[PDB]
């Protein structure tokens, strides 16, 4: 049975509270998931939660969940106890049965927190990663609210679950599309090429670590650069890095497989 670390009870039960008051009878579950659950929590990372909703939040609930929010959260590595949150909203009627590509009521982000704080909500829309988010909740989450996830949702089929790991790959493609995100674009690519190679799901760190030994010498310079950065032992200049990462994630592009290596 997987554990709630204890470093992050205490907040996310004060989330799991909130989201509770704030929807009320609508609320179907809350699902704590991502690297809290499956592993990898570093000093920067969020809080991963997941809000399953039987109707859609009134213009006055938005305003009261995102705002309430700010106030459970900060940006990640302000501190070691108050950690940024992610709460992602979604329709239980988009899930169940599916709709392709499903979309997202709300999302609140430390990333959003400029927007938010003036009251800039985004507004419901599609999301083929709610698919990928799906797929690793059943694998491996915890219910903070409501039932088990096998028990609520159901597998997406492989073909969608290919198209949701590929689309954002075909969108990466300029200097512009990759800057201010370099290091986490380059393990999120080394994360899908892991998944569509065994059809399993792991942590940014260890996908680096599997893909690492495959690479030409010079792509896994930079691969092993956005690793060190990420656990923390160096921060690079990016901007001098910038024409490896565009060559790296062309090097993706080129050889990540285009079907189920070993499905999920
Ligand atoms: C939804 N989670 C947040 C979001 O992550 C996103 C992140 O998305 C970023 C793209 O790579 C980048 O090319 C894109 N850059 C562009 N010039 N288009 C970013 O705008 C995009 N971030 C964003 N919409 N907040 O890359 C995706 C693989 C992701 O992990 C999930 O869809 O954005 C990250 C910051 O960009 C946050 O750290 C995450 O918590
Ligand atoms: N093959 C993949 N495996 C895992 N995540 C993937 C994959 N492809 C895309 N992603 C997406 O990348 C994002 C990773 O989420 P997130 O940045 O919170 O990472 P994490 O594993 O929880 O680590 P961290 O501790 O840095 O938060 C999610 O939106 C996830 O769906
Ligand atoms: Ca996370
Ligand atoms: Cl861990």
């Amino acid at each position: 049975t997987l554990s709630i670390p204890p470093s992050i009870q205490c907040q996310t039960e004060a989330a799991c509270r909130l989201i509770t008051r704030v929807t009320g009878d609508t609320l179907r579950a809350i699902h704590l998931y991502g690297s809290a659950v499956a592993g990898g929590l570093k000093p920067n990372s969020d809080i991963d939660l997941l809000v399953t909703i039987c109707q859609p939040l009134t213009e006055a609930q938005r305003a009261t969940l995102m705002q309430e929010l700010l106030a459970l959260s900060s940006p990640p590595g302000a501190s070691a106890e108050k950690r940024a949150l992610q709460v992602t909203v979604v329709l239980y009627s988009q899930l169940v049965p599916w709709c392709f590509p499903p979309s997202r009521e709300m999302q609140f982000g430390e990333w959003l927190r400029e927007d938010i704080c003036q009251g800039i909500y985004e507004p419901a829309q599609q999301d083929w990663d709610m698919v990928l988010l799906i797929t690793q909740i059943l694998e491996t989450s915890i219910p903070l609210k409501g039932e088990r996830a096998e028990r609520l949702f159901t597998p997406a089929p492989a073909a969608q679950l290919l198209k949701a790991l590929r689309y954002p790959l075909d969108l990466w493609q300029s200097t512009a599309d990759v800057q201010g995100d370099e290091y986490h674009i380059v393990l999120t690519l080394a994360r899908i090429w892991y998944t569509l190679s065994t059809g399993r799901f792991t942590s940014k760190d260890a996908a680096a670590d599997w893909l690492l030994p495959q690479l030409p010498e010079d792509y896994a310079a930079t691969l092993r650069a956005a690793q060190r950065e990420y656990l923390g032992l160096e921060q690079q200049d990016w901007h001098i890095l910038l024409p490896a990462v565009v060559r790296f994630v062309d090097f993706a592009k080129a050889h990540i497989p285009t079907q189920f290596t070993h499905h999920h």
